[PDB]
């Protein structure tokens, strides 16, 4: 009862901190696949993979947290959108690391900025009402 | 596109995490002397100790970040109401305690959920402007040359 409410209360910290783990890795895979546009290097290379594998650990952790009737449909907006985004990254290193155009690479590449944005966008959001939300339901167990 | 950026860029989650963090310490001190109050039972004192131990922790990892500028005034600020905050909490406490009078207890209690709300009033300013601070040097970072 009071077990329960603290239960809930304590899981701020964690979801915070997994929105703003999903949000990061969103950018370091933006990061990484324009770094590695620009110098088609293994490191380079190497380190885009690794970025992708960190952004679907990202939203899997995003995705298990308990999140409020708000919280929850922007949520599902978020993860909906996170393979496409994955999907375009993918590309983009492979036509890199295929050795293509100077101009498919350019291509490719110019898709992933809108896609980030949106992504950013949406998590921003989630904050914002999550943490409204957060703040009315600490008011009722505190009083 | 350099490492510097990465360095920059990849302090964008611990510092959020560690917002949200101090954020909960603070709430959780709270919940626990509020619950002690009610009920005083040794567990429960325990518990109100435990928090305190925390919010120290919380405050020190939250300390340690770089923060933007204007996160520093802001800052500056919540790191000093967290000490008033714990020994308010620590009056209540060793009131309820030590046995003290129904009216006391009910006073040191009051006089902690004003300075809980300021505190996260701050910290989530903190938090709002941060984030904006973090959005545009994202953007910039990510711009074409
Ligand atoms: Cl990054
Ligand atoms: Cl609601
Ligand atoms: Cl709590
Ligand atoms: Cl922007
Ligand atoms: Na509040
Ligand atoms: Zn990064
Ligand atoms: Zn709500
Ligand atoms: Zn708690
Ligand atoms: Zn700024
Ligand atoms: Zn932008």
């Amino acid at each position: 009862i009071a077990a329960s409410a603290d239960a809930q209360l304590e899981l701020i910290g964690p979801r915070a901190a997994a929105a703003a783990s999903l949000e990061s890795a969103v950018l370091h895979v933006s990061l990484t696949a324009r770094a590695y546009a620009l110098t088609p290097e293994p490191a380079r290379m190497d380190a885009l993979q690794a970025a992708l594998r960190r952004l679907e650990g990202a939203a899997a952790r995003f995705a298990a947290l308990p999140k409020s009737p708000e919280g929850a449909a922007l949520s599902g907006r978020i993860l909906a959108a996170v393979p496409p985004f994955e999907k375009a990254a993918v590309a983009l290193g492979t036509a890199v690391a295929t050795g293509g155009d100077d101009s498919a690479i350019r291509a490719r590449e110019a898709t992933l900025p809108p896609m980030r944005e949106e992504l950013l966008s949406l998590l921003r959001t989630f904050g914002a009402l999550q943490q409204a939300h957060d703040a009315g339901a600490s008011h009722t167990i505190l009083a």
